[PDB]
């Protein structure tokens, strides 16, 4: 979403979001760290090659074009700062002269030390109640955010992990038309589709960088969960770490997890779709989850096999043309599970990514919601480790990441919905150790 800085009537109407860095000057004397030579106030690119057909309603939402209906000039930071006010540095380096790299580990949340455990645990728990530095969040569309004065912009401050919720649920969101008019849902920005992995790549990253900093502690590293073991039961659902079922409503989360204290934001769509709304920043219920709970559908009640992971790394074209949920022989559909791990598609197989979504039969299987499970976390930075390793097999080959005719968000280089500063699926598309800064240790099947 969008710096605080330009979350003003002043910043919205210039259509520009440049904040400063260090004004001693006074105020507009930094922006994006001019002074110094890190960066400079220039147009955002956005990407305007066409979406598939799927999409009617070119016009009528906030997320087209992004970030268009809202900001013209962003920050264009030079060589390896980045940030809102080019204040920090691009994934992979740190000193005040961004030149010192770093490379972090992800290792199985299973491997971690007691401590280490611990402290992740109570470092999601801190990031749940800590109010985000930087980014607010809009809870109206663009035609209704000033406010009924035009003159209080309708912006709430966020925590750090509801934000990494929000912005999911905001890539997510049905367009909204008209009152009465029932919003339309066949659109997706960071689902079925080829985005579908850079858009959870930088998910995790913007996370992790948050979380990072919350702690005071560069080197903090997001841990996976791997979930393609094919075991009855969730082997992470335990009250050190994630939380086991409670004794009293099995559906909720033991009293004995701080995630039993965790509410959810987001959880009223009826709300959000029929009057023209956004998720804001109150939480009400709490967490539900079930693992293999879901009696009624028995191929959600286990979770993927090892060898399912094996095999969805055989695919190698990254995407298959229509590009969408029922694309075959396509990389990013099968490890998002919509085929199964051969690259067949059949309107019935949830495997992998998906499957392990459905099998916690709760708040982590529903789209507009799941992040708000803080396995979600886990269950994505594992899905992201199988694409950094797909990457790597394949030497990162972009060609069949489409440029146009995508589903509307998942052209090659449309700017991730909502994401700032604007960054474009193809800055995702990398092996991470070389150039994003992290790597993960594991160990893949055959
Ligand atoms: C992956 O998923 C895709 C979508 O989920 C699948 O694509 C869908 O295929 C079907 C049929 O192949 C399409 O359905 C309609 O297609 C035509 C064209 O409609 C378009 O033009 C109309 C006028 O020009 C407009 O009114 C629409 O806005 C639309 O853009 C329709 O005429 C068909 O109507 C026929 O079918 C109904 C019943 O289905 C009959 O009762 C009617 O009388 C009529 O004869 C279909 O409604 C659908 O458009 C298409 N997907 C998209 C995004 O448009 C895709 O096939 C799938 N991949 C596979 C299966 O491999
Ligand atoms: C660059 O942006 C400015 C700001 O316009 C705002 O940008 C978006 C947030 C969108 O929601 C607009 O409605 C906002 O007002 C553009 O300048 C305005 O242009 C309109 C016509 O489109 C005009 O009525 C206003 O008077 C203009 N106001 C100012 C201060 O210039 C500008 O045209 C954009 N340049 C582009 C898109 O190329
Ligand atoms: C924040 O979002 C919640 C959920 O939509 C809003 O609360 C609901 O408001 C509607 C009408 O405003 C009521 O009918 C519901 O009963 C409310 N539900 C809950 C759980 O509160 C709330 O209005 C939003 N906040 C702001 C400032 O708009
Ligand atoms: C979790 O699974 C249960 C079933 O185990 C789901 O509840 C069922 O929903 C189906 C379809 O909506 C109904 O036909 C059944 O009658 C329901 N059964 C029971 C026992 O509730 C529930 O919707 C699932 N929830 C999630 C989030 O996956
Ligand atoms: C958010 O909280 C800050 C304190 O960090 C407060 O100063 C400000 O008024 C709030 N801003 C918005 C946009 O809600
Ligand atoms: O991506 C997701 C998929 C499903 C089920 O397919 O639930 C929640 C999600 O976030
Ligand atoms: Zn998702």
């Amino acid at each position: 979403q969008f710096p605080r800085q330009c979350a003003t009537v002043e910043a919205l109407r210039s259509g520009m979001c440049c904040p400063d860095l260090s004004p001693v000057s006074g105020p507009g004397t930094d922006r994006c760290g001019s002074s110094s030579g890190r960066g400079r106030c220039e147009a955002v690119t956005a990407d305007s090659r066409p979406h598939s057909p799927q999409y009617p309603h070119d016009g009528r939402d906030d997320r087209e074009v992004w970030p268009l209906r809202f900001f013209n000039r962003t920050c264009h930071c030079n060589g390896n700062f980045s940030g809102h006010n080019c204040g920090t540095c691009r994934p992979g380096w740190r000193g005040a002269a961004c030149d010192q790299r770093v490379l972090i580990v992800r290792r199985n949340l299973l491997d971690l030390s007691k401590e280490e455990k611990n402290h992740f645990v109570r470092a999601l728990d801190m990031a749940k109640r800590t109010t985000h530095p930087l980014f607010v969040i809009a809870t109206r569309r663009s035609e209704e955010i000033l406010g009924p004065d035009g003159n209080t912009p309708q912006f709430e401050n966020i925590s750090i992990y509801n934000y990494f919720v929000w912005t999911h649920y905001y890539s997510v969101k049905k367009t909204f038309l008209g009152v009465g008019q029932e919003s339309f849902g066949e659109v997706d920005f960071s689902h079925e589709g080829p985005a579908f992995l850079t858009w959870h790549r930088y998910h995790l990253l913007r996370l992790e960088k948050d979380m990072q900093e919350m702690l005071q502690e560069p080197s903090f590293s997001l841990p996976y969960w791997n979930f393609a073991t094919g075991k009855n039961v969730c082997d992470i659902c335990t009250d050190d770490l994630m939380g086991s079922r409670s004794n009293f409503d099995s559906t909720l989360i033991s009293p004995n997890s701080v995630f039993s204290q965790w509410r959810v934001v987001c959880d009223s769509l009826e709300d959000y779709d029929t009057l023209g709304t956004l998720c804001n920043s109150t939480e009400d219920g709490p967490i539900r989850r079930n693992p293999a709970g879901n009696v009624a559908r028995p191929m959600v009640q286990r979770l993927p096999e090892p060898q399912d992971v094996a095999q969805c790394l055989e695919v190698g074209l990254f995407d298959t043309p229509p590009f969408y949920s029922n694309s075959t022989n396509s990389f990013r559909n099968t490890v998002e599970g919509f085929s199964d791990p051969t690259g067949k598609y059949d309107p019935a197989v949830s495997s992998l990514h998906n499957l392990a979504h459905l099998f916690l039969n709760g708040t982590g299987g529903q789209v507009h919601l799941s992040p708000n499970d803080p396995i979600f976390v886990l269950l994505h930075t594992f899905t992201d480790a199988v694409f950094d390793e797909w990457l790597r097999r394949y030497n990162a080959d972009i060609s069949t990441f489409p440029l146009e005719n995508a589903p509307i968000g998942h052209n090659r280089q449309y700017n991730m919905v909502p994401f700032w500063p604007p960054v474009t699926n193809t800055e995702m598309f990398v092996t991470a150790p070389d150039n994003l800064g992290y790597t993960y240790e594991i160990q893949w099947p055959s």
